Formats: structure tokens, sequence, C-alpha cells
């Protein structure tokens, strides 16, 4: 009931999902005028990110992105509460305009963006319960640019042809999710925002790493061309492209940086 | 019942104005991937722009912008139809983030933007009738950067302290509107889009000049701090700031340029 293109696109989300027209919306443009160094921000620690290769994790095309389910055994230290993983997914552009990150830096998109979603497991029993609650979610965002082939991202991309259409699912063996993170994870942007998709709940603590990772031109094109938003039996297929939200207004508020 | 900030802000405009969630929406980011040089794009001619110093033209705070009424003897020649002037107005940011142009260039906002609104006088009798019809409108856009004082823009700005509140009106003596335009008007971006405010009609032929103009720090600050969205006797004033729409998705479509 929502898309990124056409009559049900992002300008209309607020009709059935009021929080999409509400407070604390994400994503945003990270730029000098709204940044402040905060010396009390501390480095995150990534625990249980090395998932067992003898276990398996479901990859799903949900019609909006490709998601990988993650175990609650995976968690972040360094926030006020323990946040445990629930899923990761990506956002990207299209072959003719391969600049589909959600966040921008100084007005610039990156090629794509990876989000690793966690929920506050000290307060809430599961992500669904946390999702619309105070302090419920924390998302790690990795900005992606074109460059060297990235074997670690290929551990996701090499399975995409098995989830081409909405609803399709495939298992992926465990691998080390930390390999998907950039250099100097200590350096990041942090702000209070929202889910970037309906329902747009204003319940996400965002951490956007300063430094991008690289994937090759061939990997980017593979991601942009692999998937469809529609079911196999849909008479009007739609390619999964440009599945990122435009940046939001961000006035009389601040993003905090862990680097001066 | 629409604003740029809060529950009646731009993500909610579609609830009130159907075209705001429709096709062909403006403004957009002007960037390499969606540009295409078109040698058929020849210089516009600005006719009747030298308004008589012996006449007065109405400046109005309409609660959303400051507009100057323009006579229908001003017109643009060079497009398929003649388009005659109806008004000009501005968009800007705020002192803490003085980057409130509507259009962006390679992801960068300029300080402000001037729009000179015209209607298709060959097809339609007046601007209101044209506004929701095929090829109804044509808007000229000038990007404004902060730098040197601009005597020509000060012919408008010098009256801002007499139109501080909604509904208030002042007279501006005629002057040569062409003085508001930048260097090398032959260089421009052209695309089909929409009004950037409700009702968001997709009926505008946009011409964005390549080169910005400059206004001083003091001029920009006056524009950002002189005006209120509310009436003179509200005990709860609302400043007129950040009156620009975020850039829209622009996919499977091109902006044509008169420069390479
Ligand atoms: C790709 O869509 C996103 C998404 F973009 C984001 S973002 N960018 O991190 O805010 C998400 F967080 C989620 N997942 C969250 C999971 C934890 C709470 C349970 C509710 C869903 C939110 C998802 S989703 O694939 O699950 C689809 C949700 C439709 O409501
Ligand atoms: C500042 O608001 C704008 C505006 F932003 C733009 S834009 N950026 O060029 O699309 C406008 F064109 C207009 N005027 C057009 C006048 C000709 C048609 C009649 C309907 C209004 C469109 C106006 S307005 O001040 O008149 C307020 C319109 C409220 O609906
Ligand atoms: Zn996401
Ligand atoms: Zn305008």
């Amino acid at each position: 009931k929502w898309t990124y293109f056409g009559p049900d696109g992002e300008n209309s989300w607020s009709k059935k999902y009021p929080s999409c027209g509400g407070l604390l919306q994400s994503p945003i443009d990270l730029h000098s005028d709204i940044l402040q160094y905060d010396a009390s921000l501390t480095p995150l620690e990534f625990q249980g990110y090395n998932l067992s290769a003898n276990k398996q994790f479901l990859l799903t095309n949900n019609g909006h992105s490709v998601k990988l389910n993650l175990p609650s055994d995976m968690h972040i230290q360094g926030l006020q509460s323990r946040y445990s993983a629930t899923q990761l997914h990506l956002h990207w552009g299209n072959p003719n305009d391969p600049h589909g990150s959600e966040h921008t830096v100084s007005g610039q998109h990156f090629a794509a963006e990876l989000h690793i979603v966690h929920y506050n497991s000290d307060l809430y029993p599961d992500a669904s319960t946390a999702s619309n609650k105070s302090e419920g979610l924390a998302v790690l965002a990795v900005l992606i640019e074109m460059g060297s082939f990235n074997p670690s991202y290929d551990k996701i991309f090499s399975h995409l042809q098995h989830v081409k259409y909405k609803g399709q699912e495939a298992f992926v063996p465990g691998f080390n999710i930390e390999e998907l993170l950039p250099e100097r994870t200590a350096e990041y942007y942090r702000y209070r925002g929202s889910l970037t998709t309906p329902p747009c709940n204003p319940t996400v603590l965002w951490t956007v790493f300063r430094n991008p990772v690289q994937i090759s031109q061939e990997q980017l094109l593979a991601l942009e061309t692999a998937l469809y938003c529609t079911h196999m039996d849909d008479p009007s297929p739609r390619e999964m492209i440009n599945n990122f939200r435009q940046v939001q207004k961000f006035d009389e508020r601040l993003v905090y940086t862990s680097f001066s």
C-alpha cells in the first residue's frame, strides 16, 4: 500500500501513516550547519556479529527492500541500553542514477546504504513491541560507494537471484556481519530520528558511520537489477529501484559527531 | 492550512491538495546524471521587463512568501507560446542554516531563490485559469548566493519592513526586472515540473538559470528576519523562514541544458 514511485509514493505516505508527516523524520542531509561535536559519545562495540556458519538466516524480498533476519544474540554495546539485532536491509538508486543512499553528506548521495536494525532489548521483548515505543530502535547506517569488489557484501548479493519477487525467501548461512562495517567505526554522526519507511515511527536512534565502504561497479549494478517490488503473478511488474526516501527538513535541531 | 513546518508541512500537503502527491513535482536536484545538452534551447527574450518608474507595483506578504504583482505586458518570447508575467516571489532559509533555495545544484543549496511566474496568455485569459491547464505556466528561477550587495534586489528588499505581517501591502516603483537576472541568461536548465506550493499543479515549464546572483549578508539577513507568516496582532508570532520545498524524486526523466 506504499511505494517510492508514483501515486502511492512518499508524498502520500502521510495519508495512511500519519507519523510520516510528523516529528523527528529521517533521513537527513548531514551538513556543517546542523552538526555539533559531542566529546561524550563513545565507540560502539559489536558483539555476536560473527554469526555461526552452521546456522542459517532468512533473506526476504518484502516488496520494498531485501532484508536479512538477524538473531537477538547479536547486540551493540555503547548506548544507554543494550540493543539487540533484528534485521539488516539496503537502499539503492538505479543504473542511470546510481546514487541511492538515504542520508547525504554535505548534499551528496552515496551509491547505496546498508541499515542494521536493532531494538532495545532491556526495555522490550521483541522488535515489533519496541518499534513504536520510546527509545525502541537503533539503526546503524553504512554508506556505500563504488570502488573495489567487496567479498563480504557478496555474501548477501550472491543470493539475490533466489528472492527476485515480493514474498520470496531464501536462507543464507551465518557470516561475520562486522565485515560489512567501515574503517574507524568510532567516527560517526548520531541523531534522533525515525523509520525511513511507513509507519515512520519517531523511535530510531541513528548512527551513521563517517567513512563509507566500497563495492565494485559490477556489484552495484547487480543489486540495482536483481529485484522486483511485485509478486510473481502481478500483471504490472515493477523493478526494485530508487528505494530510498528523500531527505527531510531538519530545523532547530542537531546531529552530534564523535569526531571534531 | 499549509505550512513548511510541523503537522501541516510538506509531507502532509497531499492530504489537502491531490496534485502535491502526483506526477511532475518540483523542485529537483540538478546533477550530472540527469542532464542532457539540447542545442535547440535558444535564449529567451525578456519583453516589457523595464517597468515604468512612474508606476507603482503591489508587494504583498501572503503568509507564505513576499510577492510582487507584475503586469501582463511583461512577457517571455522564445517558447512555443507567449507567456505573460503575473508575479514574482522568493524562497529562503534561516540565519542558523542560510541555505534555502528550492532547486539544488549537485546537491548544494544556494542561499535563496527568486521565481518570476508567467502564464500562457496565448492559450488562457489569465493566470488562475491557466494554472491547472496544459502548458499553463512558465517560471523563471534565479539562484541567489550570499556575497556582494545587490542594488537591484534592494529595490524590493528596501520595502520589507512595511510588509512584515500577513496581508500587509506596500508599493514598489517600477524598475527593470531584467536587473534581477544573472549573467549569461542564455545558459539555463529546462524541465517540465510543477508549482512548488499547493496546489502543486504539474503545469510549469521551469527555466533555472545556470549562474547565481549575489546579495549581501545584510540583505540575506533582512529577507530571513523581516517577515512573519501571521497577522500583525497574533500574540504568538510565526516567523517566515525555511519557505522552500525539499527536492522531489526525478526518475526516468531528464533536465535539458543550453550549455555542455
Ligand atoms: C526496508 O524497510 C525498512 C526500513 F527502511 C527501515 S529503516 N530504514 O531502518 O528505518 C526499518 F527499520 C525496517 N524495519 C524495522 C524493524 C524493526 C521493528 C519492526 C517494524 C519494522 C521496522 C524496514 S522493513 O524492511 O522491516 C519494512 C517495514 C515496513 O513497515
Ligand atoms: C509563494 O507561493 C507561490 C509559489 F511558490 C509559486 S512557484 N514556486 O513558482 O511554483 C507560485 F507560482 C505562486 N503563484 C502562482 C500564480 C499563478 C497561478 C495561480 C495559482 C498560484 C500559482 C505562489 S503564490 O505566492 O501565488 C501562493 C500560491 C498559493 O497557492
Ligand atoms: Zn533502511
Ligand atoms: Zn516559488
